[PDB]
């Protein structure tokens, strides 16, 4: 096995043998920009570029959780 | 095996013998921008680019979550 | 095996003798612009071009939930 | 196996002496722009380009879910 | 086997010996805009173009939603 | 197998022995703007165009959804 690129990822959950239960496993995936690049020969010439990337995240989410059993 | 790429995703729920069960395993998936490129000669040639990438998110989400047992 | 490209994603749920049970799997895909490029010879040649990408997301989404057994 | 692509999606449920149950997989699929580009040969000449996207996302959508056993 | 894509998606669903049981599996499927090229030579020559792209989604959804059991 | 493009998409339900059984899969699929190119040899020559696409979608469906067992 030579050059290669693996990722490995998920969720696995295995129950053998429920006789009472309650398994409570939502699975949110949110994928933004992905490149993925495969090349025999790759010859790149540039000039003066300008590349920019631009992150405003006003993020709010003010939290008062409890959790009780 | 020489180059290659392998992403492995999603998930793998196994019940072997659920007597009295109740699995909720909700699967929100998300995919944005996915850029893939293969070749076996790739030759790029440039000048004065500009390449801009503009994220203003105003992720609005107060939690007043609560769980109980 | 040379070079090449495998995407695995998805779901996998298994039940094997459900006697009683309720499975809750809902499985929501949402899959935006997505660009796959193959070439045996790819050669590019560019200009003072100009990429613009704009991401106005003004996600708004209280959370009240609340779990319980 | 040379170049070459592949891409696996979906859901993949199994079911095989159900006594009683209810299995509840919906199965939402949304796939936005999707461009698939193959070539032998492939020679792009570019000027002063201008390449826009603009995505505006006003998501509203507030929760209040709840789950009982 | 050289150059070629493969796009696999969909639902495999089975059921082996349902005695007593209720597979509620709705399959909501919405493509839009795909552009899927194949050629032997490609040669696109161009000048000062202009691509745009506008989305525009007020998506409102409120959910209010509660599973029990 | 030289260059080829395979799109695989469906439902593929299987259903062996149903003794006492209700399977409820609806199969909505909405298919938008598909372009499909094969070619030789493909020569394009442009000028200063202006491509233009406009996704107004005031999308408006609140949810109250219930599920019971």
């Amino acid at each position: 096995r030579l050059f290669d690129q693996f990722f490995g990822e998920g969720l696995f959950e295995y129950d053998l043998l429920p006789f009472l239960s309650s398994t409570i496993s939502p699975y949110y995936r949110q994928s933004l920009f992905r490149t993925v690049l495969d090349s025999g020969i790759s010859e790149v010439r540039s000039d003066r570029d300008k590349f920019v990337i631009f992150l405003d995240v006003k993020h709010f989410s003010p939290e008062d959780l409890t959790v009780k059993v």
